[PDB]
């Protein structure tokens, strides 16, 4: 079996964020990937919030 509707690539990116120390205000650690096209690397800049 191999349903393309499992989003198995989100857990991967979510896995690296699990060892990061991120937040989840709007529970984005799960939807972020979905919203930021799993670009946690690019989202990292928004997920690590380094602006002032």
């Amino acid at each position: 079996g191999s349903p393309p509707e499992a989003d198995p690539r989100l857990i991967e990116s979510l896995s690296q964020m699990l060892s990061m120390g991120f937040s989840d205000e709007g529970g984005w650690l799960t939807r972020l990937l979905q919203t930021k096209n799993y670009d946690i690397g690019a989202a990292l800049d928004t997920i690590q919030y380094s602006k002032h």
